[PDB]
């Protein structure tokens, strides 16, 4: 049985469903196409539109995911969404009283009208199936985990009803033992504190990154009025919602104002860091704790958003509760899509459980075949070099070895948040300056982010103290120490308290990263890499050949290897841009504005250049004169050498502004 | 002592404190100043800043206070704002978790920073202080009643505390009796109900308008779902807030969608009102009625947002509770800018308690004088023919008796929202046919809404059955009953149920539209005239010449009515515009947008003209590339016929559409 997963919100490519769409409202949009059990294919929307943690219809995903597959529309046995209907439709109801003239259509009609109008794709109504949200997610995470039987743990930030829900596995069946109400949310919880410290949604995790930065002690009082444990793994949190948010008032009250966007990180914000986190896993430790010890199952398969927390993983595999813990690649909205697929595939009839474990995340697109690959590269010919060597893991070992940071891009790109080997960031572990050179200079973010290191299966006991408890590290998904013996060779992913979020790579899930790290270790004794995310600041990790290309051009990367090419800027700028096109993005909205900005009696109105992304968060830019006009030629098929309109250094590095900003575009003919 | 009292957000004229900051936060920006306990001036910020119900800190109030009563920025003692600088400064935190480049400064700085910006006027941060809400709303309900004892209520949306507060007066002090939390909200309830019915914040009336069509027993056995009344004047309403409101759930189950913006009217959604009006008078009634049978006062004073659903006022009346009721023309927030500054002054040492009983409400700015009047209108003349009879208010009966629809616009404007004869459209109130006219014809809105008649104090008793219970009709604050045998007689001003919200006026209030109202009857045999604001569909109430000029040279009015002046189109459009300007307002902005709304590989951007007002709610408006180069000249000074620019038919047809929607100012040279 071949069934398609969806999550996400129904909005077309260019334009929300409503204004502004709230950012919460069905996040990390993503197609998943599960077959006889299997996850054949998966990828997240922001990997195709460009725009992190979209809210918008996966159409491009699910067209993906297709291809990926080896499928066609007309292959798909049933289409699973990863919400229930009524609650999906009670959302559009609440919309529509506040938007009065957008149509009162609702989500299956909606969805249906999705597909038929990008994909071309038309179905019975009936096609269409929904599925609990909790249920979606345990789904997913216990039948990925291979376990026969398993504790399993959804903890997030909203389903239809609950924040967390407990099950115990029966077999292929799950028994739902307990609940917490969506105002006990500890995934709201951990985003209040994010939006406390001048970050917003999706940046939870640089939070759990500044935390072993601060002390938990300095706001402990101020925190032990937000929440309290009581009997039976049982616990009160500061309920969330209304004019102004209880927790709003507690803070302002003893003096703590929220941190501005960019503004420098004071040890009392690290200190508000360590309190979210400490908080979070005394109040997760408590529930699983509870229910592991009255279960008596050893072992753990967590998952929802709070399961991205690999602090918090790092604290269940060292608590000695379990034997083995299972945490998906993507334990957020975009897995649970393929909880729904597995549900519904059960209700028709369909029993595959037992599954093998998932050790590979490496399921989007790939990026075509290498003669191909080879043909497009020679159409960057005027941006880069192009060089192809007898062994592309030798080589690579080598740029390595030598101090170079690169660009790493091959196969099929990687599942939920982690880069894991087919898109990442590379460079030497040892050096501990690369922390400030891969965040200050190449990616452009703040230093204090720690950097997470790759190992081999082979190696993995020599630099890190793994646990007793048997965690699956294929993901990054723990955090681990560091052996002492080896924290100041690490310098670069060891992080202040001696830990580091770790991928343990095995031949079996990715043999030519696999045989990286291994040719890195030989060359020169140490066999960990940095392994970071393949994407500069205004962008999710990099999809396709142009992505890669873009990014590595656009960044100050030292080298790109993508497939069995070694590719290299051949100016410090990609300034050489005359056979190359400028397109817009469906949300690309370029504008002459007049307003008149005296004060007084109205006078004569001054104009504005502007270029910005219209969706929700999207980025803005003044703009010049010169380049609006330029940017009104932007039609994606004419060379830009030829528009008549002279490419002066000023204009190209204005366009190379807007390019780093993903405004536009730019791309050979 | 002299008080200015303030109400509203911190916004300036031209961009909001935040994006499209909520239309809840701080509605009905107003500026009243209170001389020796004596309201000597009033007027909200919409009718300056010409957006309805705005949010905008109302710079242009407090000039155009200081001015109407003689007053210079030093001669304020101090100044009252009407909520508690604690939540306030909470509001504000919470906006700045949510947007994090938006700088933390609080209530009093940003107070202050927007009188010196706009007004030239700094003071020390200690002119500034702060009064609960509800405190706020009682004190000026109960001293503008003049009442020497009352049973003081207020009933609203929200104040920092409770929706609703029961005091009873002291002599020149009031003691808090009950209170009931913001979740049981009439206010909230009223505006839910008005947002399913496809309208919006400030729209309610229209619902109350609607509902006598309705039957309340369509939807009872729903509608008793969303609340009870318990003993001893306590209630339980459906809890609002969360991601899906409970009664959306409850409606949307029972088969009820939303009405949208535009669509006809059902019997459905008739019913509907009345469930909403029928809910909410009977929890009004139940806790009323409890406070009056305990306390055993015969006096009421009714004040908050709720106070002005004038058919809840005529079940008041009515219910035989009371002796004398009396509600303040400004019940909303605005009017509670005053009990801030009766308050302070309090505070600070005045005792100015009793005051006489408020009957007039024309406190806001006049029209200037009748010689530099003859002048303005002079300018004009291209447009207009202007007439100076002997006697305005004889010309004006016989106008209205041959069947003329008119604008009437003379000495100050009224504060709150009804318009009292100082900034009315007025005409016959016999011709039942006048609904649809003036309606449909004239102001541009629903057939269904009903008009209100005005009649004199003298002729009352002939044409209502005014109930034992003393009502203060100065303000149109209560529904009575037309008497049944001039129901036919008063066919525009008499509502299905053969009810009206009535303004009875004395001499005293208004001396010019007393004898206006006395000579039409004279003449026609009927002293009693429809009496409806002054303003079309795109804007609050006309203030200035200006604003009357442009309102009835934008609709279909027949005849203006100024001062001493009678005015009257040359022609049906007002195109000989050879002598105006055209300006931009501050929230004006005028674009040429690019978009490419292809599907497939990005091609040629198209090409987008409009022009949009920038505030919440803002309209919009498609505009020809002819337009936009024209508007690019919009500097407020140039005339229109020396632009180089040819004036046809056409575009001064599109012009006449814009200025219409207000989206620009057009004015003489
Ligand atoms: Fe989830
Ligand atoms: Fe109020």
């Amino acid at each position: 049985m071949l069934i398609l997963g969806l999550n996400g919100n129904v909005s077309a490519a260019g334009a929300d469903v409503v204004p502004n769409l709230n950012e919460l409202y069905m996040h990390d949009a993503a197609a998943t196409l599960v077959r006889d059990g299997v996850l054949v294919a998966a990828v997240e929307e922001e990997r195709l539109n460009r725009i992190k943690k979209t809210t918008k219809f996966p159409s491009n995903a699910i067209r993906e995911c297709l291809a990926a597959a080896g499928a066609k529309p007309a292959d798909v046995d049933a289409i699973a969404y990863y919400f229930p209907e009524d609650f999906f439709d009670d959302i559009f109801q609440q919309l529509y009283t506040e938007h009065p003239s957008v149509p009162t259509r609702y989500s299956r009609e909606m969805i249906l009208e999705r597909l038929r109008v990008d994909l071309g794709w038309a179905a019975p109504p009936d096609i269409l199936h929904y599925v609990p949200h909790h249920l979606a997610h345990a789904m997913s995470t216990y039948y990925r985990s291979g376990m026969r039987e398993a504790l399993v743990v959804v903890m997030d930030g909203a389903g239809e009803r609950n924040c967390t829900t407990i099950y115990r596995s029966d077999g292929a069946e799950l028994f739902e033992i307990a609940s917490y109400p969506v105002p006990k949310s500890l995934g709201m919880f951990y985003l209040y504190g994010t939006r406390h410290l001048g970050y917003g949604f999706g940046d939870e995790y640089k939070v759990m990154g500044l935390a072993p930065y601060g002390d938990p002690s300095t706001y402990r009082d101020v925190f032990s009025t937000l929440y309290s444990l009581g009997p039976n793994g049982t616990y009160e949190l500061i309920p969330r919602g209304g004019v102004v948010f209880r927790m709003t008032t507690i803070l302002r009250e003893h003096g703590l104002q929220p941190r501005r966007r960019g503004e420098p990180f004071t040890q009392a914000h690290m200190d508000f860091a360590a309190s979210v986190q400490e908080t979070t896993e005394q109040i997760a430790m408590h529930v699983i704790g509870y229910w592991a010890r009255s279960t008596g199952l050893r072992n753990l398969a967590f998952g929802g958003g709070v399961a991205h927390n690999s602090t918090l993983n790092g604290r269940i595999l060292t608590s000695g509760l379990f034997d083995e813990v299972f945490v998906h690649p993507a334990s957020h909205d975009a897995g649970s899509s393929e909880g729904a697929a597995l549900v519904v595939a059960r209700e028709r009839g369909e029993r595959v459980w037992p599954l093998p474990r998932l050790t590979n995340a490496s399921l989007g697109p790939d990026l075509g075949d290498v003669d191909s690959l080879e043909r497009t590269l020679k159409s960057w010919s005027p941006l880069v070099d192009v060089e192809r060597p007898d062994d592309i893991v030798e080589a690579t070992a080598h740029l390595l070895a030598a101090g170079e940071a690169i660009g790493w891009a091959h196969g099929r790109s990687e599942f939920g948040p982690r880069a894991l080997g087919n898109r990442s960031i590379l460079a030497d572990a040892r050096p501990k300056e690369n922390q400030t050179r891969i965040n200050a200079m190449v990616k452009k973010r703040e230093s204090f982010r720690p950097f997470a290191p790759v190992v081999t299966a082979e190696a993995a006991g020599d630099y890190f103290d793994l646990p007793e408890t048997v965690g699956h590290h294929d993901f990054m998904s723990f955090v681990v120490q560091v052996r002492a013996d080896r924290r100041e060779l690490l310098g670069a992913v060891t992080h202040v308290d001696g830990s580091a979020r770790v991928q343990v790579v095995t031949e079996e899930t990715n043999p030519r990263f696999h045989r990286l790290v291994t040719r890195f270790g030989e060359l020169t004794g140490t066999p960990v890499l940095l392994n970071t995310s393949f994407n500069n600041h205004a962008e999710p990790i990099v999809q396709s050949v142009d992505d890669v290309l873009t990014s590595y051009l656009t960044t100050s990367l030292d080298v790109l290897v993508i497939e069995d090419f070694v590719v290299r800027r051949r100016t410090e700028l990609p300034l050489a841009l005359e056979d190359f096109t400028i397109g817009f993005r469906p949300v690309t909205r370029l504008v002459r504005r007049l307003a008149d900005v005296s004060a007084g009696r109205p006078g004569a109105p001054e104009v504005s250049h502007e270029i910005y992304l219209d969706h929700t968060s999207g980025p803005r830019a003044t703009i010049s004169a010169a380049m609006y006009e330029l940017l009104t030629h932007a039609d994606g098929v004419t060379p830009l050498g030829s528009l008549g309109i002279e490419l002066t250094g000023e204009l190209l590095t204005e366009l190379y502004d807007l390019w780093q900003g993903r405004f536009v575009t730019v791309a050979p003919v």
